[PDB]
């Protein structure tokens, strides 16, 4: 309840430190299925440097404004292109929603000109799609094909293709880093689709775009395709700084192929920016630009391939212990198959090692950001084997 | 560009911190027309011991989580609601989207049932509404009937009366505390309107859900309707921390009835959470609480006391000096009658004084946060009569 009087700065502090004492702490060893992890130290300096800033209100923050487009130049000079139009925003689902507003406004032009058929835009979408997928599609009343995965759990490229003539499509989704197996689509296939035929492509790189391009070749595998960015073609990529790119909530990123995309993301307002937030954050863009200046592409391939190993190391050590991966992994994420894997994450949960489950596969997930190190791995498998036994 | 070798961090910061010092500062005597402000000092020690949490993923922050639980509880007590459901959101703009997006599912229920010839959810809005009303029309397809407003610059209760029996209405707005005046809607009205009807009634509390509990009697008015919350049985009020409730970016508020309304919020993944957004922070919950407990409803007060205290001192100093203002404030908000007001405002720009121009009257607006002092309205009116000379 409300009270009358307020309390000391000690007693305030001392009860949210019990709270506190309650959550996991990334460094601990227990999460083993999130895409988030300890932020790099110095984001804490820039944190606090810029908590007063607020970029709905940039021409009271022109600094910080520059800070954005300088994170945003980063990014899209990561991607391969030297001009893309974005914004740091609160994460991969504002980020997602920011393109399918783009794609539906893109329909729009054209439903305006008799130039659709279709009552609502239709976008292919992988069944693998991030849950902020559906947020947009329930929000915006988007109509969704779905596009089915192959063996090796990504899209399906012909099927793509099949739809694409037998329909009017205005969008084509694909995933650069799979949330549940880290799973690569065939982007160049879909973005020469998407080009030959007119159609509005967006690259969902939330987690892949800050751990592909670093990724050393031993890790590389023969047919799997990593070119995903705007070398491409493509019209927008979502990247997620505060995944692995280590910089705090919320640092997302959206990036379009160029400026002639902003046009798409205007809102007509009667009687009165392009982010869907008003209000909001400017250290996520502080953060982004000096987490990437502060790295270079050395410390972050460094760290990305650290993970890397540490991905492989769990990979063996799940075989030497006759437990069945789903795939030989692409990215720092490793998935177990296993038939009764609800009960088997709860019986990890109560031994304190917190995995995620998958939705195309009966599997646990596991997630190797950079606080999982070796001695994690090692305890995760002597706990999974006792629960076996 | 990116490069290959890091920087040190010395470099960096102090490349921020030339960025930052191009930004505004709220303490500068600067901004006018913003109403965000200085955080309470405490919420950057707060920031820093939650800033590696994550209320996407809560079954990982059990504590952070039950302090977002604890920090709407509070909010719910202060707004006469003991069972209010509600999260700590990025900002009013997520909060009113939700609203939007619960009577919208509302609709369509009916819809499925034939129980409703729209189309589109038709929502009452006035057009005093603030901008986040249209992105949500622009992505949910919704269908406005805008409300006027009186002279005094709140809706037209006759009109939404009217409008209410001539059509099938599937949601109300009101406005505790409009963006450019700072006046509050008829929400008494609205609600009788809205229950008698089986109508939702969402209340935009954004501004003015922290500052209308807290105003001494000496600053409300005869004839103006102050009541705005959970005592009037509306569905859901909009409430922004980090506007007078001194929290950092991001820190919004959005509290529903009761836990009835939650269902309105699920989303449908076939192949696979209420906010909108998925990964975001847990130090608003965790600020919003400790600064309500910090200050108790006595420092709140005088904190809002003050700020119309230099309110209507800045009103006063208008007068004597031949400007005239809009309305007798009602909030902590003052607006400047000007047919020249977009010259006049930068003007005052280009003298370092920022701030804000109204929609619905030609004015200047200026949102008397707790930064501005008297010295810095005196300042104000001597560049003002300057400009005018």
């Amino acid at each position: 309840n409300m009270q009358e009087k307020g309390v000391s700065e000690k007693e305030i502090l001392e009860e949210l430190k019990k709270y506190r004492s309650l959550d996991l702490k990334y460094e601990d060893g227990n999460i083993f299925g999130s895409m988030c992890s300890n932020v790099l130290p110095i984001t804490r300096k820039i944190v606090d440097i810029f908590l007063e800033t607020n970029l709905g209100d940039p021409g009271l923050f022109k600094g910080t404004k520059l800070l954005e487009e300088k994170a945003v130049a980063l990014l899209g000079s990561l991607l391969n292109n030297k001009d893309a139009y974005g914004h740091i925003v609160s994460g991969g689902t504002e980020a997602n929603l920011m393109a399918l507003r783009c794609i539906k406004n893109i329909w729009r032009e054209k439903r305006r000109k008799g130039l659709s058929k279709n009552e609502h835009p239709k976008i292919i979408v992988p069944i693998t799609a991030h849950f902020s997928f559906e947020k947009g599609r329930e929000m915006m009343d988007l109509e969704y094909i779905y596009a089915p995965i192959k063996e090796d759990y990504t899209i399906d490229e012909k099927f793509v293709k099949d739809a694409v003539e037998d329909y009017d499509v205005d969008g084509i989704i694909g995933i650069a880093g799979t949330t549940e197996l880290g799973t690569i689509d065939n982007i160049e296939e879909l973005s020469k689709i998407a080009k030959e035929n007119n159609i509005y492509i967006h690259v969902d790189a939330a987690f892949g775009g800050l751990v592909i391009p670093f990724l050393d070749d031993k890790y590389k595998k023969k047919g799997v395709n990593y070119k995903f960015d705007f070398s491409l073609g493509v019209d927008s990529i979502t990247i997620d700084p505060h995944k692995m790119g280590h910089c705090p909530i919320p640092s997302g990123g959206i990036l379009f192929k160029d400026i002639g995309y902003k046009r798409y993301l205007d809102v007509d307002a009667p009687y009165l920016q392009a982010t869907i937030l008003g209000t909001r954050v400017g250290f996520g863009g502080a953060c982004t630009y000096a987490v990437l200046r502060y790295l270079g592409r050395e410390g972050q391939r460094k760290i990305v391939n650290e993970c890397m190993e540490n991905t492989l190391y769990l990979y063996k050590k799940l075989k030497e212990n006759n437990f069945k991966p789903v795939i030989e992994p692409i990215l720092n994420i490793v998935a177990i198959e296993d038939e009764d894997y609800k009960e088997v994450c709860k019986k990890l949960r109560d031994r304190g090692i917190y995995v995620s489950v998958c939705n195309c596969v009966k599997a646990l997930a596991i997630v190797v950001m950079p606080h999982i190190k070796r001695e994690h791995i090692d305890n995760f498998i002597e706990i999974l084997n006792s629960i076996k036994r």
